[PDB]
């Protein structure tokens, strides 16, 4: 029950979990509390205690604004934080099988929430299935998000930028140091996440501070070459300036500034960080990953082009309707509660919604390549050619460019294709295979009898668990006793992947070619 960590002894608790035990120990802290004088700063190392400390409930979540959009929602409202919000909430989670193993892999998930929002203690990233099924150890850990946690005056320690990053770091090293006595095996650690958790990934494989640190790395919807996720210096510096302006607290020691933001309760840098964009999108980052010279040396694009990364084998993939969530988050026509049929008007409204800084001449060549269509007078053709756009430009082809790039320098990779639509989903049935629901399959939910979901999804995640918990321990994502289809290396020639569904997984080449020949070749340069 009780654990002796180089901090201070922790006290876990018994869980029941389909007929055995998991010891789960929430709320572990891993920094000191990032509070005063240590605002916007890199997370500082823990003082030693001498008591129990009682990791009996998930800690504080970070400061964040919440969705409102669809107040009473669960389709919304499940990825809104379930414990109090403070600056307080450098805490880490541990769910250890029953009895203890001996040298078991390390599972370490990094949520999502585009780096302004998102917590460790939600119900579908609960670690308790997967500690329980495949007798790995689950790891996740709550970072500072938003301006608190991403604030950049480049070079400056006091608001270095990518606080929230060396969080997710110093929890990694937690890790390194204490997992030995859990029963965990600190030599056999795979990272995944969704996203920005997956960008975050993403992100360790290109840090050198975060090289030994970990073995693998799994990507699920997410890579830090997608648009969304990583900002330049120059908006990093301008977005800083823009909330000094809002807050009052622009001066000319850019030292000073930071002096007096540190002064201002949290609720005054929240409400404002959201006007800091000047058009803002539904993916808008506010505050995100910038090039410190410190986690990030040089410009993340050089470094994955130019082999720049460590070496090791990682998991890719993307669902098969990533863009639609984001439809109803401001393109006109749509909505959850009716089928959000638009016209080729509306349709042009959203690309403007989504590429706000686009010329003219760069939305109309988005408007040729996806409006080539078999009948023409089928009445969803705009409303499923935004959902692709958004999708595609934001999530799948930089997935795969990602993969490409970091399979060209000689390591295994594996990509997926998750095409199944939860039957519990709350969303509405054009959205498709949304953004953000495979986690639950990945998690094991539906492995739980007890929750509503059909015999063939408990199937689906049982091979997923099997799948991932192989690629962990072993580097290869097989489910090998089931006689199941053999998940091939994606190739940069042949770029076979695999499909996840409750009909036959299959393999496929050339995920999205066409499309992502536009996006990757073509749009970068307008
Ligand atoms: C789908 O609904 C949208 C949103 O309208 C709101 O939600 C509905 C469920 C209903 O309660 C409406 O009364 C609400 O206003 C509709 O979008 C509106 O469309 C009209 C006419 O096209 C336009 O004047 C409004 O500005 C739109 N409002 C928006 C975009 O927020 C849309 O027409 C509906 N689609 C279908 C196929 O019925
Ligand atoms: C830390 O926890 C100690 C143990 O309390 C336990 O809690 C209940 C729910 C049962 O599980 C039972 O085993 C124990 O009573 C406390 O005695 C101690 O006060 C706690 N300390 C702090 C600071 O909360
Ligand atoms: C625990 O296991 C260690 C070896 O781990 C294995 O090798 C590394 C390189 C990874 O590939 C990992 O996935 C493997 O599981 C041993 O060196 C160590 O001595 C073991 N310790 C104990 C206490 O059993
Ligand atoms: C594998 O399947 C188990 C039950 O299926 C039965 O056993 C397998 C070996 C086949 O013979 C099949 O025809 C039988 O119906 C599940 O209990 C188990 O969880 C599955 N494992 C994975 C990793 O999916
Ligand atoms: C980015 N959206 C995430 C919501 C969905 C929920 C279900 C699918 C899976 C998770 C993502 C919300 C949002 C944050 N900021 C916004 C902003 O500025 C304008 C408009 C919208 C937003
Ligand atoms: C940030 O950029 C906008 C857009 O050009 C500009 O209007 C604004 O002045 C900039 N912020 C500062 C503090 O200069
Ligand atoms: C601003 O920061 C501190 C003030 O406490 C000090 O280094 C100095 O007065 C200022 N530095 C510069 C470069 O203006
Ligand atoms: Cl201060
Ligand atoms: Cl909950
Ligand atoms: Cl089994
Ligand atoms: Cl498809
Ligand atoms: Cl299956
Ligand atoms: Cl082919
Ligand atoms: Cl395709
Ligand atoms: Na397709």
């Amino acid at each position: 029950i009780i654990i002796a960590t180089k901090n201070g002894k922790v006290r876990g608790m018994q869980l029941t979990v389909f007929g055995g035990t998991v010891t789960a120990f929430l709320g572990i802290p891993y920094a000191q509390p990032p509070l005063g004088r240590l605002r916007f700063k890199k997370p500082q190392s823990l003082t030693k205690w001498s008591d129990i400390w009682n990791a009996t409930k998930y800690a504080n979540s970070c400061c964040q604004n919440i969705d409102q959009s669809f107040p009473g929602f669960h389709g919304s409202e499940m990825w809104n934080p379930n414990t109090d919000l403070s600056e307080d909430c450098l805490y880490l989670n541990v769910w250890i099988p029953a009895p203890k193993p001996k040298n078991a892999t390390v599972l370490i998930w990094i949520y999502g929430g585009g780096f302004q929002t998102g917590t460790s203690s939600l119900h579908v990233y609960d670690g308790k299935f997967l500690a329980r099924v495949e007798r790995v150890i689950v790891v996740s850990m709550n970072y500072r998000v938003g301006a608190l946690g991403f604030l950049a005056l480049p070079g400056n320690p006091e608001a270095p930028g990518n606080m929230g990053l060396f969080d997710q770091q110093l929890a990694l090293q937690w890790v390194q140091k204490n997992i030995a006595a859990f029963g965990g095996n600190p030599k056999s650690v795979t990272l995944f996440g969704e996203s920005a958790g997956a960008a975050s990934v993403s992100l360790h494989l290109l840090s050198p501070g975060s090289h030994s640190l970990f073995t693998r790395a799994i990507l699920q919807s997410g890579s830090f070459n997608a648009p969304w996720a990583v900002t330049s210096l120059y908006e990093a510096r301008n977005r800083t300036l823009n909330l000094a302006k809002l807050t009052g607290c622009s001066r000319e020691n850019e030292t000073e500034i930071i002096k007096c933001l540190r002064n201002k309760d949290p609720q005054e840098i929240l409400l404002n960080e959201a006007f800091v964009v000047p058009y803002g999108t539904p993916l808008s980052v506010n505050f995100g990953p910038t090039v410190d010279g410190d986690f990030l040396t040089d410009m993340p694009d050089i470094l994955l082009e130019l082999g720049q990364f460590k070496k090791t084998q990682i998991l890719v993939g993307v669902n098969k309707d990533e863009g639609t969530a984001f439809l109803v988050y401001g393109a006109p026509g749509f909505s959850k509660d009716n089928n959000s049929i638009i016209t080729r008007k509306e349709f042009q409204e959203g690309l403007k919604i989504f590429f706000p800084g686009v010329s003219e001449f760069g939305k109309e060549s988005i408007l040729f390549h996806y409006t080539d269509w078999v009948d023409d007078q089928r009445p969803e053709n705009y409303r499923e050619a935004l959902g692709d756009v958004v999708g595609d430009y934001n999530f799948i082809c930089p997935a795969l460019e990602f993969t490409k790039k970091f399979s060209e320098w000689g390591n295994n990779a594996f990509f997926y294709y998750f095409e199944h639509r939860s039957s519990k989903l709350p969303w509405p049935e054009w959205m498709g295979v949304m953004h953000g629901y495979e986690i639950e399959f990945v998690f094991g939910l539906p492995l739980e009898r007890r929750d509503q979901y059909t015999k063939a999804e408990e199937i689906l995640s049982r091979s997923i668990v099997k799948r991932w918990a192989n690629f962990a321990k072993y580097g290869n994502p097989q489910e090998t006793q089931n006689q199941s289809t053999s998940w091939p290396v994606f190739k940069s020639t042949e770029q076979k992947y695999l499909t996840l569904n409750t009909e036959s997984t299959r393999i496929m080449t050339k995920l999205r070619a066409q499309q992502c020949r536009f996006w990757t070749s073509f749009f970068p340069k307008v």
